[PDB]
């Protein structure tokens, strides 16, 4: 009974880790691009 | 919210500077020409 619950837990944790990786990567990229675009606006 | 307000402020200040430059330049020129024309009138 416990073993399958542990397997499901492992799967759900692994899914969450991938979501976190994607979220941080894209958030950092979009923050950098926002910095660049507002810098360009100030230049303009 | 602040950043676009700052950009608009910069633009409006820059416009005012150009207006001031034009105003002083033409005012000095017209004062000089008025001096010259009244001097010529006194000569006449």
């Amino acid at each position: 009974v416990g073993i399958e619950a542990a397997i499901v837990l492992i799967a759900f944790v692994i899914v969450a880790a991938a979501l976190a990786f994607v979220a941080l990567n894209m958030g950092l990229f979009t923050t950098q691009k926002s910095k660049e675009v507002m810098q360009r606006g100030l230049e303009e």
